[PDB]
DNA sequence: GATTCTGCATGGATT
DNA sequence: CAATCCATGCAGAAT
């Protein structure tokens, strides 16, 4: 917890988001501009800490195809939610680690 | 059949 | 006007 930290993005939490589902959303700018890249359907597996905890969640990082660009989207988000009690209006936000490039990102408002 | 997963399409609101 | 983003609907697989 002697962290420095960036943040990549951050998504209000909508009915979908915490539903079941178990998927969330993130918004298109900065998923491509600040969370890797991804060059396939099949995604990523990606990991992230919490922020205050050590905590850590693994989900899967990968995008749908939307008209004739992409829809980015957090597979596995059923127990996150359900553990951490996200109910709507919530904030996930997502930073991430100076020197190496390890996913802190936790919710909890946080801001 | 009935129900849940998964990935894509639809459609309102906004850039 | 047309393009984009995204919440959600929804068709086809899987269970």
């Amino acid at each position: 917890d002697n962290k420095k930290l960036r943040v990549l993005c951050e998504k209000e939490l909508k009915n979908s988001d915490v539903g079941s589902l178990g998927r969330i959303v993130l918004p298109k700018r900065d998923a491509e501009a600040n969370l890797p890249k991804l060059s396939d359907k099949e995604g990523i597996v990606v990991q992230m800490r919490d922020v205050f905890s050590m905590q850590s969640w693994s989900f899967k990082y990968k995008f749908w195809s939307n008209n004739k660009s992409r829809m980015y989207v957090l597979e596995n988000t059923g127990e996150f939610v359900k553990q951490n009690g996200a109910e709507i209006g919530d904030f996930l936000t997502i930073y991430e680690d100076e020197s190496k490039n390890l996913y802190f990102a936790m919710n909890g408002n946080s801001g």
